[PDB]
């Protein structure tokens, strides 16, 4: 019961780091069962994995202005607008090259550039140019985690400022100049 | 000669059978001329899918991702990837229009070719990219 009630206290402070994390990774750190960790959430009232990114996405849909749920790529994670945003996109069989396995670079592009949209609390923004690489292959199966930050803004223009992730690898960097206006 | 909509798709048929590096299924648009190693074509009619519903603004990766498609296409090699690009949305694309892009190989290195896209509708150019192609033979 003692050593139960640590772990709870401790496992509320990886949520609270890291909101993202999975039942495996804390199974791990702690040196219990998943079923362990499950029954923790619980008595903790934390939601399993998916449910709370559906959840913070819900209400992240609500503070964005610049775009809508419906026509947003991946589930917006976290949102500071003008200054941060994150995504997550899970790579599908939809989203690859069938033969072998890699992801468009398209589909990479759809989520940076979304992601670049929501960031900016404008009504109307629009993509002006982009310089984007590639750098290491995304495969089927894989969760895309970008970020998206803010580094200049200009009468005109948002300049911002992509990295996306799979686990800690950085596997796509893009530059984004982004239109808004006002009206 | 069949009607209009027919010979596109059978030109484009012909032409996925002289390309390697990518099939019909993944290519976004119809390939409508393909010089391998040289020049690509596509056509790409914007419809409901491709747009921001409130505006009729085409999605800035449906752009990207026909002249992606194309670049790769364009390339006579067994494996080809995307490794940089750098692009130019210079018009709005709207609703029921139709995205004509053209891929040119400009320059090729022994691991890269660079390609330079321009993608129009009717006369008016609304679409421009860099694109540094990695290829492999193996
Ligand atoms: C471009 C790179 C391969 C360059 O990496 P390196 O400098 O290590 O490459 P290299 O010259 O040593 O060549 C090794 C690479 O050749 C290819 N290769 C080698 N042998 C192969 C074989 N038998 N079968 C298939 N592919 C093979 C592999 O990709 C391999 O990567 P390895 O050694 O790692 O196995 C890499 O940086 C990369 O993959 N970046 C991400 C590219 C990407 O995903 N682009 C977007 C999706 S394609 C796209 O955007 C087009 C589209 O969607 O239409
Ligand atoms: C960025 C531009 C508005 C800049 O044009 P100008 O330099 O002529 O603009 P300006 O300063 O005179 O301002 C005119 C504009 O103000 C406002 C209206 O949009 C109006 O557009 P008007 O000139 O019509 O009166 C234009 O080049 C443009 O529309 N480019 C296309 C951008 C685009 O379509 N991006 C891709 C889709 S959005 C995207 O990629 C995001 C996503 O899909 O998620």
């Amino acid at each position: 019961k003692l050593k139960k009630d640590k772990r709870r206290e401790a496992i509320r402070q990886q949520i609270d780091s890291n909101p993202f994390i999975t039942d495996h990774e804390l199974s791990d750190l702690f040196q219990v069962s998943i079923q362990t960790i499950r029954l923790d959430r619980t008595y903790l009232n934390i939601p399993e994995l998916r449910k709370r990114i559906k959840l913070v996405a819900e209400k992240n849909y609500d503070q964005i202005s610049s775009i809508e749920e419906q026509e947003f790529i991946g589930d917006l994670i976290q949102v500071n607008p003008n200054v941060k945003a994150q995504s997550i996109l899970d790579i599908t069989s939809d989203s690859v090259f069938h033969k072998t396995g890699i992801a468009r670079g398209h589909v990479l592009f759809a989520q940076a550039n979304s992601l670049c949209v929501a960031l900016i609390k404008q009504p109307t923004v629009l993509t002006h140019e982009s310089s984007i690489q590639f750098i290491e292959k995304v495969k089927l199966n894989d969760t895309v985690r970008a970020e998206a930050r803010v580094v200049n803004q200009t009468a005109k223009h948002y300049y911002v400022e992509v990295k996306s992730y799979v686990k800690h690898t950085l596997v796509f960097k893009g530059n984004f100049k982004m239109f808004y206006d006002k009206r």
